[PDB]
């Protein structure tokens, strides 16, 4: 269905950035990440 197939899982939490077409993490960008990674370090959680 979706284009989510070339993603990579190095840690427990991660995500796929379309605009980048690559697999980006959420913990590595804590504090300066999109809304998708809000569940890691943001109002959604912290």
């Amino acid at each position: 269905g979706s284009p989510w197939s070339l993603s990579c899982r190095k840690e427990q939490g991660k995500f796929y950035d379309h605009l980048l077409r690559d697999c980006i993490s959420c913990a590595s960008i804590c504090g300066q990440h999109p809304k998708q990674c809000a569940y890691f370090c943001e109002n959604k959680l912290r």
